[PDB]
């Protein structure tokens, strides 16, 4: 079994999809190991987005994650990592994401993607330590 | 943002899926700009199906759209055109349409496809003028 | 069988519940006889609210129905009138409306009631003539 | 607007209803002000259940809340208190709770009630201070 | 724990509600102990409806249960009997049944009630022996 | 129109998905021709899994199908065979099955696949004779 970090971003909250997203995870058979509505410091935001740190969309990327609170969580279970990304869909909700996924069903813009899921074991271990340093 | 024409055909109505379809559109983040249950004249039907005007399935194609009332609508929003076709699925509901789409979830026959969505900007502009000449 | 007028007010639209409401109606076994997204003139609004014409909440009552478009419809079927009001719930969504109803599930304020349904045969016949004078 | 404390108890979690419950809250128009999966100390449990402190069911009442983690939350909005209790249903899910409520739809036992909601302004203010002393 | 007999009548099947009904039962926490789509002999129908044997609606009552196949089942769990009747709603779907129940959400006529649930321990034991004499 | 055999395996039952699965079938427009919760003899299990009779996973394959009761059914309609497999998804729920399918939405393991659907006309005719020799 694996552990992956999941974020429900400020747009997912504005659109009232916290429970919808969590439900899909639960229904897949995965288990919520940690869960917390929290605010994001300027520091955390950048450390999170270091992969795309130096790039054209960095600015508004941080301003976004910091505009309102977010819901962070540790999702655990068999193939947690791949499964979550499976539920989430591709980055582009119209041309990439399949219908039935979170982004595929609710999203229209690459930017406002509603959700985040660790893209690899390497990332997951790094992001969990980052958002849930205690646990 | 774009505007696209959407039809909920007589079979979509017989099967009580008006609200189900509209909901999926709404949930995607798209907005219903126009909406009307209406009947179809012989003329409108053919002007609509002019693309496939001369073909083997034209007859019953018109007889169908004219058998009962239909629900016409203008759907507006970011990438309205592609998104709607994304929600609708491919023409063949079993071999083409993905599960999660409208046709993929409810349809079994290429003919009885429940729904219509403009396939391009060129078409949308033409079909909207056709169904909602005022608006 | 009966005919009743149903309104999905501007708040029902802002909250993306057109399809949700229509679906509940469909699922009850009732049939959408007429349906149209339309704007409301100052005149229509008052003629509609004549029952509560002279009262303390009249002003903002009209300003509301006229702030954005609404979805009007004629719902037909066995006991259409009572059934629709059954689905809609009592006027106060928290103290009157039962869970499971439209207002009971989605509403919090007596004012923002999302929906309207004719309260009697007398009213229905009057309101249908008013909103769908042709049909 | 009001603030009320909501608990999703260990049975609500075992039965995979976190998102289902949160969704119902969201859909009612209420907003999640705080949210956290957390464990319960022996002390917190009793301070929470002081109202029924001296009684026949106290023992297993505490042992339960402490058997696994729970999801605590602050729910905010118009009539937050009454509305939440409205969504939750009466204590007895079969004879009291109406269909459509959380308990009414999912529960069978008075003990395993899935959810908790502050029963009054007095309680809410006390329980929020208790579970979210910071916020 | 108790055992109760549940019938999904021919109208429940025509309206594609087998899974919807079963789901509601499952979700309540009850368990399907037996389940079978079967036809009804003239004899079984009357033995079932002996309570209302001599009455004005007996004829079409039997003709109905015998018009198409039905889905019979034994539902088991805590307060199975009351809970099932709770999910089913009162006999009259508009004036008696609450929204959120099966009849309350889908039915319009006292006759076409979609579902049946044993009304008492005495009945349950009698009807189970009748429909599932082996089990 | 075609006939296909569908199994809801013991894990589909443990996870309370009987009605969910049946519903998806119904909603696709397919019809339940036969349906029965039943136990599986050692013989039936192997005759069913003869295709993969001689293989590394045979043992626990039979032990599984025989651990608890299962729900067998004959599903009938246009392209019943392909459609059902379409609803079910690929064998591997994470890497193969698309979101929106049964396995895609609920499953995490190739072994615990919740459902079975005949993979061909040849198989269907053979498996129906096997599970429903009378009908």
């Amino acid at each position: 079994t694996e552990r992956t970090l999941v974020l429900i971003k400020p747009d997912g909250i504005e659109r009232q999809l916290i429970g919808e997203i969590i439900s899909r995870i639960e229904r897949k058979g995965l288990t919520i190991a940690a869960l917390q509505l929290r605010t994001v410091s300027a520091e955390l935001a950048s450390q999170h987005y270091a992969e795309h740190e130096g790039k054209p969309f960095f600015g508004s990327l941080l301003e976004f994650i910091t505009s309102g609170p977010v819901v962070a969580a540790i999702v655990e279970g068999t193939r947690a990592i791949a499964a979550v990304r499976q539920l989430a869909g591709g980055t582009n909700p119209v041309q990439a994401a399949a219908p039935g996924t979170i982004r595929g069903d609710f999203a229209l813009e690459t930017q406002f993607n509603l959700v985040h899921g660790s893209d690899s074991a390497e990332s997951a271990q790094r992001e969990i330590a980052l958002w849930f340093p205690g646990a």
